[PDB]
């Protein structure tokens, strides 16, 4: 499954996330859910 999560603060920024060359954040949990992050905190992505 795909989950959309917005990040508007460093508090909301995960500590185990990954980032693709395009500059998109993502993380997958043990459950199998794939979370795609929209990093609004950082403007200079």
């Amino acid at each position: 499954p795909t989950r959309t999560v917005a990040i508007s603060d460093a508090a909301q920024l995960p500590h185990d996330y990954c980032t693709t060359p395009g500059g998109t954040l993502f993380s997958t949990t043990p459950g199998g859910t794939r979370i795609i992050y929209d990093r609004k905190f950082l403007l200079d992505r």
